[PDB]
């Protein structure tokens, strides 16, 4: 044991009602939206391929040209209400949204800067309209807040001096102000997602991430809190030297995901995934086949993996510089919708089902001991192979959409085979077992 001042808090998984909603919830959207939608990538015309949101660093833009984005930002189809009925037409329980990337424009009128919404033509809050708006529709709404901050010259990537030390000091103030605001603007928020805490400066402020935790959490009871965000003592981030998890989840599955047979110590604790759907977009790219963009089928994959293992998956939007989104995320959307009216039950508050993973697709576990067959490569055999656990036997199957029986077949102890529908749903589809312990 290294002895730590400012590593883990928590001891196992939280197992509050607001944690436990955070989790049942299982499925959000993520919306990255900012001045960096006006250029879609482009640059003095040129189109860089480069995330859409680092178009400052790919084009080598000064601040100051960067930030004169403002005057144009007036998003004339911007409407909150439309935006929540996507969510929810999507099946989204909640949403995280950028108040702040790194580029440090503030979608809410911060008092701490004047790169925010009310120094733009469009004048309003932004962030506040769309937190009534999906609160209305009975979305969770969370906080993305991108540390690294590009707009303000007290930032330091590291401290190679007193100098950077003194400058830095007043840079932690300043957020530790806006985070205050935020946290007190719209007090229903349930989450606070850090980005952009990977540089030396923020590895060697450990003390200030597990401050931030604490202050936002006394501020908003039951918040929750991403591992990004923390570093110990010693600048181990995530997880402490001691190996214990900080924060309240982990967060580091980005754009891609644990694997199913190797990587089943993620089970211990609560995580959460984002992706993308190019390759790597978040905000508004103008050109999207510069890059493989996944199809709807892709996407819920990912999504069921996500929950298979016990973790929550958040896709992302980059909505236009109008306010309004483009056609492949409106149909996305509703195909995932779709989708998720019809088999949701296997995800919505789901979860790791503790049985060996097979070829076919994913287990999910429901809150009633359900265990659920998503089936996303249909074998030829025409047979579903289910191994068991020591002292587990499976009663019965159905197929979930029509209550039809499906015939289950003991091969050998501790292994079934469960018959695929008479007639091939033509979608990736669920079948819901019984089972019984000993
Ligand atoms: C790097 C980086 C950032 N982290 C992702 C969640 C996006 O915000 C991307 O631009």
């Amino acid at each position: 044991e290294i002895p730590l001042k400012y590593g883990a808090t928590n001891e196992g998984k939280r197992q509050d009602p607001a944690m436990q909603k955070f989790r049942d919830n299982r499925l959000g959207a993520f919306i990255h939206w900012g001045l960096y939608a006006i250029p879609g990538g482009e640059w003095n015309g040129k189109v860089y391929g480069g995330a859409a949101e680092w178009l400052k660093s790919w084009a080598k833009v000064p601040a100051d040209e960067w930030l004169k984005l403002m005057d144009q930002w007036n998003p004339t189809k911007f409407d909150a209400k439309k935006w929540a009925k996507m969510a929810k037409e999507m099946g989204t329980k909640y949403v995280k949204i950028t108040t702040k990337h790194h580029e440090g424009f503030c979608l809410w009128p911060s008092k701490y800067t004047k790169y925010t919404v009310a120094n733009t033509p469009y004048k309003r809050d932004i962030l506040g309209e769309l937190v009534k708006a999906y609160n209305d529709e009975g979305i969770d709404v969370h906080f993305y807040f991108s540390v690294m901050d590009w707009s303000n010259p007290d930032y330091r990537y590291d401290i190679k001096s007193k100098e950077d030390s003194i400058a830095f000091s007043r840079f932690l103030e300043f957020t530790d102000n806006q985070l205050k605001e935020l946290a007190t603007r719209y007090p229903t928020v349930k989450d606070f997602w850090f980005d952009g805490t990977w540089d030396a400066s923020v590895k060697k402020n450990g003390w200030w991430t597990a401050h931030a935790e604490q202050m936002l959490k006394e501020l908003v009871p039951g918040v929750a809190i991403n591992s990004r965000l923390r570093a110990d003592d010693k600048g181990k981030r995530h997880f402490d030297s001691n190996g214990r998890l900080m924060g309240d989840y982990e967060s580091g599955y980005e754009r891609r995901l644990p694997d199913p047979v190797k990587d089943l110590k993620v089970t211990q604790w609560d995580w959460e995934a984002c992706m993308t759907i190019p390759e790597n977009q978040w905000g508004y790219h103008k050109d999207w086949s510069l890059s493989y963009v996944k199809t709807p089928i892709e996407v819920i994959d990912r999504i069921v993996h996500a929950v298979s293992m016990g973790g929550n998956m958040v896709v992302n939007f980059g909505p236009q510089a109008d306010g309004d989104f483009r056609p492949e995320e409106k149909a996305m959307a509703t195909a995932i919708g779709k989708w998720m009216n019809r088999y949701g039950k296997a995800v919505y508050a789901c979860d790791y089902a503790g049985f060996e993973k097979q070829d076919w697709g994913y287990y999910t576990r429901g809150k009633n001991d359900e265990v659920y067959m998503v089936v996303f490569n249909q074998p030829y055999s025409e047979r579903l192979i289910v191994k068991t656990p020591k002292g587990i036997t499976v009663e019965k199957a159905t197929l979930l959409t029509t209550g039809e029986d499906i015939t289950v077949v003991e091969t050998t102890r501790n292994e079934y085979n469960v018959s695929v529908p008479k007639k091939n749903p033509g979608e990736p589809y669920v079948i819901q077992l019984k089972v019984r312990a000993a």
